[PDB]
């Protein structure tokens, strides 16, 4: 068979997947993919019988319920979403090799008959606010403008949620939890500021940085009461304390938190649509939102009338022909992004009048796994890791800002450097375990032998461990002058990870004032129209900490939710 219908068809009627008449469900395929696992069984169930060693395609890091169609389309050869970071041994049957060519909002102008049609149509749904994307900050502006009395509907334009918030490890950043305080943190939001702004270069807009630091507790808070296990705090760069807030053990924040508000959310009755893109601010006589035009990808374009519309769509990341025209410098790097965060929610943003702040301010993570070209988390630095060179010596302050470990990475030999940690590292640091398990973590029992086998020299190397050690004992880097030095790097066997910096992160993007009002070049309220999360410009200035775009998208999304609920 050329396809998963003909496959079927066989020995099976359409109505085996479609309703009575034949129409598609929603653009989400609800029924339709009721109707896979009525007869294979939910993700889970096929997971049993799908499993490698080290990886499964129906058993993976994504939160929420991944519907079959993500990756299996019935009348189409159909792409495997997980191709768009790895490149796992994998054969689904009627696969074509992954390619994301998606329009821009520019290109859709093309659909000027189709959109006339659409608008001229009565509206599909009449809501209160309309959220744009399921990422951290739109789930928090749906749940907390659900709280306050308001009907939503969420928008993803993906097969999948949570955006690049799901992919989050290191932490959220807050001062001064009850969490921090449980395990003798002293810390507080005016330092939290006084991090942040230095961070940033003094850039950040300091009435944004001041909600960023005062609501990180109540963020905290209001996650943990929602189900989030937000208890271990570790220590991010450019930080004085340790405020990075995860799960035990150190394990991943950002499936966790985006699992959580998808619980949530669905505990709400909450309408979510996938595969659903937002395209087109409608507004009124008078410049205030009347709704949304949208595009379903099996249903077509539509409207929702709504008073509000919070745009949550995230970065330009993955866009590196857009980031290389801003900061040439990262041109024709590897991204650290989901394949969907190309800036459309900016552009969005732009043609309702919005103004971009900021946009210059680009980061590149300092440390994407040269073999896997996936982020390895700073909370492997934190933790305790040190970085090397290939002549086996340390280089940098590990924990120091992003821009200037970037930096300091790319002036090394080959453009690259390695993580090099321990098994007391290892053990203090779930996530650790997951570069493992992707083969990008090799090991051996002494430092000579890991030397020989990455090409880092091997003498050098054990040397430098040893200092490095030596530096942790008397409790202060006369060599680098990291502030902050955990562990000694001495129990059991070694690691290396080969990393390099990768673009991650859009610090610019919409403007908007302290109550999350996107505001146009003139510093005028566009009344209706709420930015949260790296969609918007101003909060992280000229580099963003670790941990501090999490601490971002669930204040800033809560905050807007209630504010738009309270406009109406
Ligand atoms: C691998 C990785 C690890 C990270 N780790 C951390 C960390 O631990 N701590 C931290 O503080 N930060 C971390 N970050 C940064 C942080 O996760 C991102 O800043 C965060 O995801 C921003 O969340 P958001 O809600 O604004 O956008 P996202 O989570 O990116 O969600 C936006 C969603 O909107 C969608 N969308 C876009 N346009 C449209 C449209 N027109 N219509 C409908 N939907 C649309 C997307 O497809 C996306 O699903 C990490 C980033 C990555 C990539
Ligand atoms: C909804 C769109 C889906 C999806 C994503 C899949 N199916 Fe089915 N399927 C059914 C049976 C009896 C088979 C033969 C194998 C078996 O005995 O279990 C299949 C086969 C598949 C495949 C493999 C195709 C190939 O080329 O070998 C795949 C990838 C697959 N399915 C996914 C039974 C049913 C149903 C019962 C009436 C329904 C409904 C579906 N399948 C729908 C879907
Ligand atoms: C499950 C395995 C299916 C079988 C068997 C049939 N269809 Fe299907 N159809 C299915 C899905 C998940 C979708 C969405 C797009 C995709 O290819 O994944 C569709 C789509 C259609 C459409 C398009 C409808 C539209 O664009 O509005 C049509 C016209 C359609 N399907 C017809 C159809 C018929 C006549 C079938 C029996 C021969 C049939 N389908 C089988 C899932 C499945
Ligand atoms: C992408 C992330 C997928 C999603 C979501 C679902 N499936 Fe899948 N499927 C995918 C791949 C890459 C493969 C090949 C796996 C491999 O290890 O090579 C498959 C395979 C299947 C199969 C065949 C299994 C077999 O016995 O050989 C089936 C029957 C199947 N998938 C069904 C299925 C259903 C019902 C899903 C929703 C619950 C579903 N898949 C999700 C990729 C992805
Ligand atoms: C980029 C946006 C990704 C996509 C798409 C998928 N994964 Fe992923 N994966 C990504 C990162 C940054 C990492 C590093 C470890 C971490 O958890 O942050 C990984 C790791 C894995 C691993 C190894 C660890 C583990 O979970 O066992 C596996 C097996 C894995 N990823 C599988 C996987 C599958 C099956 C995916 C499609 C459903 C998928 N990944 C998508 C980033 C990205
Ligand atoms: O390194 C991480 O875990 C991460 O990527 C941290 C932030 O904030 O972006
Ligand atoms: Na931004």
């Amino acid at each position: 068979a050329d396809n998963l219908a003909e496959f079927h068809v066989q020995n099976q009627e359409c109505d085996s997947c479609h309703t009575p008449d034949g129409e598609l469900s929603n653009d989400s395929l609800t029924y339709e993919n009721t109707q896979c696992v009525s007869c294979h069984g939910t993700l889970a169930e096929v997971a049993e019988t799908t499993k490698h060693e080290h990886y499964n395609a129906h058993a993976s890091h994504f939160p929420g319920e991944v519907a079959c169609t993500s990756c299996h389309s019935a009348h189409e050869k159909s792409m495997v979403y997980c191709d768009s970071c790895h490149s796992f041994d994998f054969n689904m049957p009627y696969a074509k090799k992954w390619l994301r060519d998606e329009p821009t909002i520019a290109e859709l102008a093309k659909d000027k008959s189709e959109r006339q049609a659409a608008l001229a149509s009565a509206p599909h749904d009449t809501v209160d606010v309309v959220v744009v994307g399921s990422g951290g900050a739109g789930f928090s502006a749906a749940i907390s403008a659900t709280d306050s009395g308001a009907k939503v509907i969420l928008i993803e334009k993906e097969p999948v949620i949570g955006g690049n918030a799901k992919l989050a490890a290191g932490g959220m950043n807050a001062a001064w939890t009850d969490q921090q305080k449980a395990k003798k943190i002293t810390d507080s939001p005016e330092l939290m500021f006084e991090d942040t702004m230095k961070g940033g270069q003094n850039i950040n807009d300091p009435a944004l940085v001041k909600v960023l630091s005062s609501h990180s507790k109540d963020s905290v808070d209001w996650m943990t009461a929602m189900g989030a296990d937000l208890t271990d705090v570790g220590m991010m760069g450019g930080a004085s304390v340790n405020r990075a807030h995860r799960p035990t053990g150190g394990c991943g924040v950002g499936a966790h938190v985006v699992q959580v508000l998808y619980d949530n959310a669905v505990k709400r009755n909450i309408d979510l649509r996938m595969n659903t893109r937002g395209i087109e601010v409608l507004k009124d006589d008078k410049g205030t939102v009347k709704g949304i035009l949208v595009k379903g990808m099996y249903k077509g374009y539509y409207w929702v009338k709504a008073d509000a519309v919070i745009l949550a769509t995230g970065g330009f990341a993955k866009n590196n022909e857009r980031v290389a025209k801003l900061d040439p410098s990262l041109k024709g790097f590897i991204s650290t992004n989901q394949p969907g965060a190309v800036g459309d929610g900016l552009d969005v943003a732009e043609n309702a009048g919005g103004a971009l702040k900021d946009m210059q301010y680009i980061q590149a993570h300092p440390t994407l796994s040269v073999k896997g070209g996936v982020m390895v988390t700073e909370a492997v630095r934190g933790n305790g890791a040190i970085l090397v060179n290939r002549e086996g010596k340390r280089f940098v302050n590990e924990i120091t800002t992003r821009d200037k470990a970037s930096a300091a990475i790319l002036a090394q030999t080959g453009k690259s450097a390695y993580l090099i940690f321990d098994d007391s590292v290892r053990k203090s640091l779930c996530k650790i375990d997951k570069y493992i398990g992707l083969g990008v973590a090799p090991t051996a029992d002494s430092l000579v032998k890991l030397g020989k086998m990455e090409g880092i020299d091997g003498k050098a190397l054990t040397e430098t461990v040893a200092r490095y050690n030596s530096l942790v004992s008397s409790g202060k880097d006369t060599d680098f002058e990291r502030p902050n030095l955990p562990r000694a790097l001495n129990e059991g066997n070694y690691y290396a990870i080969e990393v390099t910096p990768g673009v991650h992160h859009t610090m610019g993007g919409v403007m908007i004032d302290t109550k999350a009002e996107v505001m146009n070049a003139k510093k005028q309220v566009i009344p209706g129209l709420y930015g949260a999360g790296e969609v918007t410009g101003g909060v992280h200035g000229a580099n963003r900490l670790g941990g501090n775009a999490i601490s971002d998208i669930i204040t800033f999304g809560r905050l807007a939710g209630e504010e738009a609920a309270k406009y109406s």
